[PDB]
């Protein structure tokens, strides 16, 4: 999938590309 990672992790920790 690609929408179990990229939402409850970048916020929590910094794990998904973020994008700055």
């Amino acid at each position: 999938k690609v929408g179990f990672f990229k939402r409850n992790r970048p916020p929590l920790e910094e794990d998904d590309e973020e994008g700055e």
